[PDB]
């Protein structure tokens, strides 16, 4: 009897890993350090933090050292999206375990020699308390959703990508998600996606349950905006979603906000639905935009846990957001 812990559980701490200079932060190193001790140390007031530290990342080291609540792991990264390389949680008939998927670069698009060694290192070097199996597979932790009794939310356009694991068909990867993470069933969807994502469509941005009964996902009311047809189709398909008692979930929309872009004029992979449910708080990326105050408002009324907005423009520079920068564990 396996289960894949909820976000919303009772969290020890939350592992991040530092931008250091050896990576794309580099362009832009002092910025994204200041965001990341502003992250860092918002999360810290509601969990220890345990945050990677490039071996060679001596200014890091220093602006970290004494931080309340905050402890480092000297370990190597290519960069800081632990929620896509960190270790997976599952309560095993009792006993919790950590689960080693492979981190591939998002389908090897991206170098991860380092980042996919991280759980190795944080457990042979003792930060990690209980038990490591290395997974024969290739998951990253923001593609899947557990509510914690059951239900694993996830999408196709990620999980059957071409490689992630390509021997595989659909049915043979739910199977391991119910083998492995202890799934009773598998809500898939198909469309949605963001333009400037390259995790090819994360459920982490598009649809995520807030609790057991609620699912809170990314919307465009714009016509005019590009994403409105394929997020109005993910939308029909989240409805047709029902709970393990077959009622129907709650449902919660949060409007991506006004355009963001690049120098090259790119746009940038902005949304709400890539917050963190870190015990007494949920914390929310804010955007400077108009809607900043409506969308942190609006969840307000779902949970009684306290709402914190949390300034990502420096996080989706480089094509991610808060969630995406933490990995909880137990």
């Amino acid at each position: 009897m396996k289960r894949m812990l909820a976000e919303f559980e009772k969290i020890q701490a939350i592992l991040m890993a530092f931008p250091h200079e050896f990576s794309d932060w580099a362009y832009c190193i002092k910025e994204a350090r200041e965001s990341f001790l502003n992250i860092i140390q918002t999360i810290a007031k509601h969990a220890k933090v345990l945050v990677c530290v490039h071996t060679n990342d001596t200014i890091g080291y220093e602006m970290l050292k004494n931080l309340p609540g905050v402890e480092i792991a000297k370990v190597d990264t290519n960069d800081t999206w632990a929620r896509d390389f960190g270790a997976i949680s599952i309560e095993n008939h009792g006993v919790l375990e950590c689960l080693d998927f492979g981190f591939n670069g998002w389908g090897l698009k991206y170098p991860s020699n380092l980042d996919n060694q991280v759980n190795f290192k944080l457990k042979s070097l003792g930060f990690l308390k209980h038990p490591l199996k290395t997974m024969p597979y290739v998951l990253e932790g923001g593609s899947i959703e557990s509510d914690g009794a059951g239900s694993i939310l996830t999408n196709t356009q990620c999980l059957l990508e071409k490689n992630r694991n390509p021997h595989l068909n659909q049915n043979g990867i739910e199977t391991m998600l119910k083998k492995e993470l202890g799934a009773k069933q598998v809500l898939w969807y198909s469309y949605g996606y963001l333009k400037g994502d390259d995790t090819d469509s994360h459920t982490d941005t598009l649809a995520r349950f807030l609790d057991k009964d609620t699912i809170v996902y990314s919307a465009c009311e714009d016509k005019n905006d590009e994403h409105y047809t394929a997020l109005k189709k993910m939308q029909e398909e989240l409805k047709t979603f029902k709970k393990l008692d077959k009622t129907p979930y709650k449902l919660i929309p949060l409007e991506i906000p006004k355009a963001i872009f690049d120098e090259n004029q790119q746009r940038l992979p902005a949304t709400y639905v890539n917050f963190l449910l870190c015990n007494d708080a949920l914390i929310v990326p804010t955007y400077n935009d108009p809607k900043d105050a409506l969308i942190l408002e609006t969840l307000k009324q779902h949970t009684p846990l306290e709402v914190i907005g949390v300034d990502c423009n420096t996080l989706i520079k480089q094509h991610g957001s808060l969630h995406c920068v933490t990995m909880q564990l137990y």
